[PDB]
């Protein structure tokens, strides 16, 4: 992949996989051979996303992601 993206019912989180590659960098979320995140509604929404954010971007809660 390279910009992943799920739709949701309430909004949208446009992921980024080489786009964000970029400044991440794989191991910035996986470590050491990659497979899945287990992302749906739980890690999301914590060190998942809500740790490498505050800093750059700007926006790193509500409306971060679900584009409001
Ligand atoms: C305001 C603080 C928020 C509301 C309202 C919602 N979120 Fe999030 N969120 C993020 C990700 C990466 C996901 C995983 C994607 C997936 O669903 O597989 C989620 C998921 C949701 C869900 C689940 C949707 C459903 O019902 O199926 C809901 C209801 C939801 N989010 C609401 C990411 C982020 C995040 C990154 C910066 C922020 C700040 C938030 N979400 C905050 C909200
Ligand atoms: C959980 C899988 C994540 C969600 C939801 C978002 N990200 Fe990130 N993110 C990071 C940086 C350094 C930036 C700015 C530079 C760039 O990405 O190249 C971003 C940006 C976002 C954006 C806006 C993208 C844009 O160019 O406008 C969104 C919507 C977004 N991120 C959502 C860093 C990190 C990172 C550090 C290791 C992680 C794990 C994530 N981002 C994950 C999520
Ligand atoms: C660096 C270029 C890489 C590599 C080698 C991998 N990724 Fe990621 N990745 C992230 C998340 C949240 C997931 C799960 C998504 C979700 O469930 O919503 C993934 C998943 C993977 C896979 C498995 C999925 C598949 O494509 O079948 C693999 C093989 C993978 N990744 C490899 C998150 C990030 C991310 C932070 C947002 C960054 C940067 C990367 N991934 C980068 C890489
Ligand atoms: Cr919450």
């Amino acid at each position: 992949a390279d910009v992943v993206t799920y739709e949701n019912k309430k909004g949208n989180v446009t992921f980024d996989h080489k786009a964000h590659a970029e400044k991440l960098g794989c191991d910035a979320c996986h470590e050491g051979t990659p497979a899945k995140i287990a992302i749906d509604k739980k890690s999301a929404h914590k060190d998942a996303c809500k740790t490498c954010h505050k800093s750059n971007n700007g926006p790193t809660k509500c409306g971060g992601c679900h584009i409001k």
